[PDB]
DNA sequence: CAACGCATGAGCTAGATCCG
DNA sequence: CAACGCATGAGCTAGATCCG
């Protein structure tokens, strides 16, 4: 048979030898085997339990820290493949930290799969280098076995098997001092063989019965099918554990076995691509009965089933689990006694959940104000109730003065009732706003919601305020809004002015920011205002605000104040809220701007945007302007030590781009550069300070030499004269002419002219020239470099 | 007379001319003058106003954006001296931003006290070059007198007195086109002087009627009396404002004129040294009958009188206003309504504050912790009551738990009665520890104080955690107590661990209320561990502590955990806090080593006391040893281009000394604690140094002697330095003719070695001067001896 | 009679219909 | 029968009376 045991699902064995007995009957083990940690166990109890019938190991085997085995061939005789399909701490196979292990004995291994071997302080272990692992392990190059007995050439290693030579060295390969590593012709890399080099059937691997069978050797490649394996089974059967494929109607029961949440090591089985695999991944979802992967059309709710039934949230422990839920099977409660801040981290961990079915409540929340950070709820089924049919519950709350916005928010309640008691600090709207946006209209209790106990100690307001005049500036923005008094003009405190800035139009309504949390709206506060006794005054109270960013929008609104009494009048009022953005102003200096030079006539130049726009800049002004040269180097005699080598204005507008290049200018010159960021341009034109930069363009090749006639005239006194021209436009400047002679069989004899010698001079004369014929030659040094030399003007002056 | 007009406190004016006609008879004026921004002013308006009267200021006077002015000498003819007591924007006089202004004026201006003058921003001023002010200004450097009609000399600048040479020209001085300014011979510099150069009586100052007079001059120096005035009044009076003395009674009157508090321009006088001073300084306190300052031995309560009776205090604000505040002659009544973190600042706002003489009420308070910042009240007075004559007053408060520490704690009531209604998280007991310690014991209302209301909702324990065994180490700590069990052990979730270090022992006690603190009670939870049904048994759960510093004390408590129920048992039970100290370990590597060389052989070494302690290190351990230099450069041509040690102990600074002269040395030292037992040290800090590179041990004293050859080629022979600075490389050799410089050669480190000497290849015959100087790699050093010899042609 | 002038614009002198 | 041995000490294998 392929396999006539039985499978067997990985176990973890420690402290005793008890629960190794349910190991008598399987064959090919799935998951893994550990077995670790024991040491009161005498050596004795191991020469008579053993295992014939283990072959297959899917992830990995791992023995550690174990006292009393000395050769464990007695225990596995007969396995031989491990597919490594979970690797074990980036490793395949591991022994490590034994103490009586005389020799390994796993004389049975024929092809590792994937991952690598590791053997670590083992002090007691020979025959190491006598594996050749490279005919097993199909890597070597992630080997680890250092620090063992064999650190020292001591334990022998005597062995009676081919010996290879697949390093430098004729290498004796053997298991133990009767076993060697078996190998046979490599005609066949891992298609299985026979002790006679006849190569088994190419689909399956290792030890053999008959050759060329696919039904009678032991371990095959791909699959397995009851006697059979091919690479890719028909599809009756579906693939597992990438090494069978069954029936649908197998691995469909597992999927209804756990379905029952109590082991939370399996996996709701899901078919896909001819895999029962764990899961589908992203992208795709579960259909009911199909048992397939829907490709899951946009996002899909990865429903999240919750446990007991109901649950209570406190911290952030308590909800982290339900982060990425989306649908509740269940009911759900609420309750921070006290906290710090958590406004800012239920978004961020409940903040995506759209359905549940069962029932909402809401008790003893110390600094809870609004709801907002349930963003996405619709519905709510109320399967479950609570004890007298109540759906949403609440009481005791302390500091709830909002529930959601219903201008841009939809809530449905199927059935159920209303609970609010002892909640002062939420007016009476509010809830008939909750009644009339959900399902319920006159499912009351009678006694239904506490009508008294609720907003009692909040005084909510019925009046609004509206503005009367806005100022706009660069940075200092202008309020005055239209007066107002209360029923007792005696009885008022003033106003407060919230504000903040927003990008975006998405802003929160005040919802009470009172505990601790981020960021509240900063406010001042202002004086009442000044009785009149007049209906047209100056009545209408303003306030500056001076600190401003400029061009930004902002949004304000206005809250009234007064003292808490006996009586439930003078509520006060509030504004709305609204948006105003400030002007823009000159804009920020651009920035880094970098001109390099390739050509003689092109000269790149590249920057960075300004720092602060400050609204939208219309384009880039640039400006530029030919530098000079050093006027005073014309008069140094450059023959001494000490010599130099360095490296309107019209305008463009340069519009949608960071860079530019110009072309059609002198060669080798200075150039200072400066660029101008500036905003809208026709009106108010204002730019920026120019960011300047220098620049010097490459230098033109020929412009360095000059090319001429170079006459002489001689003297009487042997001194010979020179005449010659010099260059028109020199790369920079000439600052000396590299003036030479040579007579023949004489070296390269080299005196100076200075650049004022030579212009006195208009050339140059040569003192004491001994008579014969000498060949004058002239290199054009100037400040860029030395020049070609001229052509060797030859003159013979005789006795 | 002398000063025979009125005292004038100081006046301010602005938006009108009107407030002005209040000075009509004062003809001495207190503290400052200021009138400013009039623009709907008519410039003719001022030809009919004036005051002649005027003589003395004590301030400053101040001219600020005056629309229609054009010579104030119209309207001040008679101002001479100012006292400038009090310095304006740190200037003693300043005119700014005039428009019509065409001439100054000021011609009396006699002598300034203190300070300085300037004039800013007005283009229509002209004569200001033309007057001295050094002769007025006793200092001239801080003047400031720029961007005026001046800017350019264009206005003229003709004016009919001396014409003075202070400068190097002959500049004149004057005022006005009709007055020059005044000078009279310095016999006295400012003593008083007439037209006449007769000097005046030596105590006053500026114009004067008759000479040597101190009855009948104008303005005198030190102080004034009734139309005389000494350098030092006698004591039946007192000097008040420094120009003045006057006796105890007038001033008192202003005293009991302030204390009806009802401006704040008070100072409350008091009576120190002759001086009726408006507060005597730190380290002195007022008398109540004397009106004298006592030495305030000890922190005096500089107690601080509540206004309207009664406060409310509920941002941080509204209670900067008390601080610095001890006594409190009111009632006060607080409201924290909210907040997020205030029980770290009041504290340092109000923690000076230990008596109260009216009634305390409480009310609404959210985020409370305890009343620990009250550091120091002992006694409530109860001279104002509540309704119902009660004095203290706790009501509708949802958080407290605490009110103070009654073991340390000493704090008694007067009268009136106590109140705690709707407090349900304080637990009774608290409030019996109230009434035992508080001056009442059975003083009740009947309704009293809310009994279940208050501490209903939180189960105050009545039992006690001791703990069993204690393990440390130099990182972790290990704990177990002694096993518990509920009347009902089902009902039960656990335990908390509360921990912390603490230098100290003044630690604050767990409260249990929400306070929004950076700094709490870090705590881990415990699993209730296994039900044994066994009294011996391994019951007892523990927890084990390992991310701490070590040797350092930490504070621990564990308390217990069980769900609220209906039933008002299972309360729990509550550790007492102790103290734990980890232990030792070896400490860090020493900081900053420091070497410095004052010698051949002296070697100061200064370092820094390590990072981490660990203890109290009770010795060093420094060890050096003998290094040297390297070999590469002994083939490079030069012409091209156990370790002693010692137990220092208890200082911060070593030399070590006595020892081999110019000698390199590494040197290392180590810090650590006891040695004989747990021989603990913590790793080197390695120095590297060398002596001073010496001045005449580097260069080589000895004869350099020549050897002449027949060709021409004289030998040179000497000794190389025995104990040079570290390696001799290149000896500035140099042979010197008559007539010639100091012609020089080089010799590297292998020609020297393998020619013992040098040579001189084609010399001219004459009398050389041959001087050598050592040049190794450290520098250059002394020149040798510049040796004669005289080679005939 | 509906911005600018006869200031400055947030550095012990007021604080943008604050002024007409 | 009251620290050590037949581990390590917070890097997928337990978590310091955890094993005796």
């Amino acid at each position: 048979h392929l396999y006539p045991g039985e499978v067997c699902p990985g176990m973890d064995i420690r402290n005793n030898l008890t629960r190794l007995h349910e190991l008598e009957n399987c064959s090919v083990i799935e998951g893994h085997l550990q077995i670790l940690l024991m040491f009161k166990t005498r050596p004795e109890d191991f020469r008579d339990l053993s295992f014939p019938k283990l072959i297959m190991i899917t992830d990995y085997l791992l023995l550690f820290r174990v006292y009393g085995l000395e050769s464990l061939k007695d225990l596995f005789p007969n396995l031989t493949v491990i597919r490594g399909s979970r690797l074990f701490f980036n490793y395949a196979l591991v022994i490590f930290e034994m103490v009586h292990l005389k020799e390994l004995g796993l004389y049975n291994l024929m092809n590792i799969t994937r991952g690598s071997v590791r053997i670590e302080k083992n002090n007691e272990l020979c025959y190491l280098a006598t594996i050749d692992w490279s005919r097993i392990l199909d890597s070597v190059e992630d080997n680890h076995i250092v620090l063992n007995k064999d650190d020292n050439e001591e334990c022998g290693d005597i062995c009676p098997c081919p010996a290879t030579v697949i390093n430098g060295q004729f290498v004796e390969r053997c298991w133990t001092h009767s076993h060697c590593q078996k190998v046979c012709p490599t005609i066949c890399k891992s298609h299985g063989c026979t002790a006679e080099g006849l190569c088994c059937h190419s689909e399956c691997l290792g030890n053999c019965s008959q050759p060329d069978d696919p039904t009678k050797c032991v371990a095959c490649r791909n699959f397995y099918l009851d006697g059979r394996c091919v690479e890719t089974c028909p599809p009756p059967y579906y693939h597992f554990q990438d090494w069978r494929c069954v029936n649908f109607s197998f691995c469909q029961d597992l999927h209804h076995k756990c379905k029952n949440s109590r082991r939370q090591g399996c996996h709701q089985y899901v078919i896909h691509n001819n895999k029962c695999i764990p899961e589908c991944p992203s992208g795709y979802t579960m259909n009911s009965s199909n048992l397939l992967c829907t490709p899951c059309l946009g996002p899909c709710p990865k429903v999240c089933h919750l446990l007991e039934g109901e649950k209570t949230i406190d911290s952030v422990t308590s909800a982290q689990e339900l982060r990425g839920c989306t649908v509740i099977n269940g009911s759900l409660i609420i309750n921070i006694r006290g906290g710090n801040n958590l406004a800012a981290e239920l978004e961020a961990n409940l903040g995506l959940i759209e359905e549940i079915s069962g029932y909402l409540k809401i008790r003893r929340s110390y600094a809870l104000v609004s709801l907002s950070f349930f963003r996405k709820l619709r519905l709510i089924r109320g399967e479950t109730l609570e004890i007298g049919n109540y759906s949403f519950y609440a009481l005791d709350n302390q500091n709830l003065r909002q529930l959601w916005d219903w201008s841009k928010h939809n809530l449905t309640t199927t059935q159920g009732k209303l609970f609010f008691h002892y909640n002062p600090k939420l007016c009476l709207s509010e809830i008939h706003k909750m009644e009339e946006v959900s399902g319920t209209k006159g499912r009351q209790e009678r006694n239904d919601i506490a009508l008294k106990t609720n907003g009692d100690k909040a005084s909510c307001e019925n009046e609004l305020l509206k503005f009367s005049y806005i100022r706009t500036s660069f940075d200092k923005i202008l309020l005055r809004w239209e007066p107002y008094w209360p029923p007792d003009f005696r009885d008022l405190l003033g106003f407060m002015l919230f504000y903040k800035e927003a990008p975006y139009q998405n802003v929160t309504e005040f919802d009470g920011q009172d505990a601790c949390g981020s960021n509240s709206w900063t406010v001042v506060d202002i004086d009442p205002p000044l009785r009149s006794n007049d209906p047209k005054s100056q009545n209408h109270p303003g306030w500056l605000m001076r600190g401003l960013k400029p061009w930004t929008q902002y949004a304000i609104f206005v809250k009234t104040l007064v003292t808490f009494s006996d009586e439930r009048r003078t509520y006060g009022a509030k504004s709305d809220i609204i948006y105003v953005q400030t002007d823009a102003t000159n804009p920020s200096v651009p920035l880094d701007p970098i001109s390099v030079s390739n050509s003689s006539s092109q000269i790149i130049l590249k920057w960075k945007p300004p720092s602060d726009p400050n609204g939208n800049i219309t384009h880039y002004l640039v400006f530029w302007e030919r530098q000079a040269e050093d006027s005073e180097l014309f008069e140094l005699d450059y023959c001494l030590k000490g010599l130099k080598l360095p490296s309107h204005r019209p305008f463009e507008k340069v519009v949608n781009k960071e860079s530019l290049v110009i072309s059609g200018l002198r060669h080798f010159t200075g150039y200072r550069i400066e660029l101008q960021a500036c905003n809208q341009d026709t009106p108010e034109e204002r730019c920026s300070v120019a960011a300047y930069v220098s620049a010097r363009t490459m230098p033109e090749a020929k412009a360095d030499d000059i090319v001429g006639p170079v006459t002489h005239e001689i003297f009487e006194n042997n001194v010979v004269h020179l005449m010659w021209q010099e260059p028109k436009e020199p790369n920079g400047l000439i600052v000396l002419y590299e003036v030479s002679y040579r007579r023949y069989g004489d070296e390269e004899l080299h005196l100076c002219v200075s650049r004022k010698h030579f212009a006195l001079e208009r050339g140059c004369r040569l003192r004491g020239l001994s008579p014969g014929n000498y060949s004058v030659r002239i290199r054009a040094t100037s400040l860029a470099g030395n020049g070609s030399w001229t052509e060797p003007t030859y003159f013979y002056v005789t006795d």
